[PDB]
């Protein structure tokens, strides 16, 4: 699916992101803080379907919506996936190491479907008793701290539904680095401006993203910078404040010496 | 803590507000429902908090909406622990039948602190870490169908914020009515208008009851009255569309009738 080489491009780009927040972020993030997260983007993504059956019958799901929770659930969980990897073996918890069917029952659809491999997450996503007991099923796995699991189905889930992942992924990564110059920390963000999300601009940054494109060994740096400099530019940030691809990945090579 | 007798009542309100929804919501229904409901405003309630290491550092804790919240999860806990009880011997959860220990692993604030008689909850819930391991094991017994124990926990975490449990559940009680009544269903409600929750309008409305009105044996039908009153008053809902506690409790012995 997602070649390897690309993956440890993507971690690099989460450390940046990370960094950004807070430079030794290692240090001071716990993995139960990732798995929080992870829990919140699931529901999150849960509530664009019209899973309530006292209000709002039969809205349609935002599955535009549920591509950016996707992403969201996989910067949190290459996180994790990177915590973990940096944590001593002594710390690691119990819950992660133990079998999986001893740490989690599995939530399954009543009726007849496909799922990935592990069987965790159930196609179609259209559905919204299948994406129900998917992301039920997530927040188990992120409570016993399996984040390359979550990692391989959040894959599967986009390619379910027929988007980009990691186009995407770069660029709610810009987003995300655009919401911390622009004050997200201090009061003075204004995520919905006029009545518009900010993330509901991302989806004119990747109409030009190939698969190919995004996944290729020789041609993806450039693909991941020309969606980069596409979200910076709907947010009006100043060339000034822009970071591109080898910028992250040099202030990864560089800011792994401690 | 509450009485047995006042527990029985505020389940016959439940069912009464359950069939308004569905008049068969037993049949319609299924545990895995309430368990995913109760999930939802688990991570409605941790939102409440300011847990983003990301985002407005230094935010106070709504706890004024973690009150809301606490009776919404009653709500839907009250409803499983009553659709568990409605539910045949042979289709109950293995589960609800399994040693809880061996159904969830259970999170723990770093710092030292009281709990509940289980070890689930954790006070004071103005600390953050608190609720959110709190809220995260509440997550987990909702998955393994322990609706009974949800329901004590809520109990203990209303003693230690303060507030009176049983006043703000008749509130929101009679506040979901309400939006049943106006077009909650089809896509017509306004429920943040002019920038205000409806749910914000609950706390004055339950200010002139005591602890004492709302669980005494013989007060109690009369103070729950005068809490519904008040808010159908703040909603300026129409006497004819109103309901008070004895017309909940005639609906309850009557559609026990199948
Ligand atoms: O240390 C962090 C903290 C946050 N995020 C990002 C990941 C995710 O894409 C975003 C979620 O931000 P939010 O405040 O939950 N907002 P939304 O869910 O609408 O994007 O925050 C990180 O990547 N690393
Ligand atoms: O069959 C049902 C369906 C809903 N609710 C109520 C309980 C809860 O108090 C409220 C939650 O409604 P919501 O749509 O999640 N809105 P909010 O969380 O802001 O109250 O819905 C019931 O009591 N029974
Ligand atoms: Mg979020
Ligand atoms: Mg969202
Ligand atoms: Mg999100
Ligand atoms: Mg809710
Ligand atoms: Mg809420
Ligand atoms: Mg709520």
């Amino acid at each position: 699916n997602i070649p390897g080489a690309i993956l440890h491009s993507l971690a690099e780009l989460q450390d940046g992101l990370n960094a950004m927040i807070d430079p030794s972020w290692r240090a001071v993030r716990s993995l139960d803080n990732w798995a929080l997260a992870i829990t919140m983007e699931s529901t999150e993504l849960l509530d664009s379907y019209p899973w309530k059956w006292w209000k709002n019958l039969n809205a349609t799901p935002d599955l535009a919506n549920v591509r950016i929770e996707l992403v969201d659930i996989f910067h949190f969980s290459l996180s994790g996936a990177m915590q973990m990897r940096s944590t001593p073996d002594d710390e690691i918890p119990a819950a992660s190491l133990k079998p999986l069917k001893e740490v989690m029952t599995t939530f399954l659809p009543a009726k007849e479907c496909t799922s990935d491999p592990y069987g965790f997450v159930f196609f179609p996503l259209t559905d919204t008793q299948n994406a129900i007991a998917s992301f039920r099923n997530i927040i188990q796995l992120a409570n016993a701290y399996r984040f390359d699991v979550i990692i391989e189905c959040i894959i599967y889930a986009a390619e379910d539904l027929g988007f980009n992942l990691v186009a995407y992924y770069i660029a709610k990564h810009t987003l995300n680095c655009i919401r911390q110059l622009s004050g997200y920390k201090d009061g003075s963000y204004v995520k919905v401006n006029n009545g518009v999300e900010d993330n509901s601009l991302l989806h004119n940054c990747i109409k030009d993203v190939s698969l190919d494109e995004v996944l290729d060994a020789d041609k993806y740096v450039q693909a991941w910078n020309s969606i980069m400099a596409n979200v910076y530019e709907a947010f009006q940030i100043k060339e000034s404040d822009r970071k591109d691809a080898e910028r992250w990945f040099a202030l990864a090579k560089e800011n792994r010496l401690a």
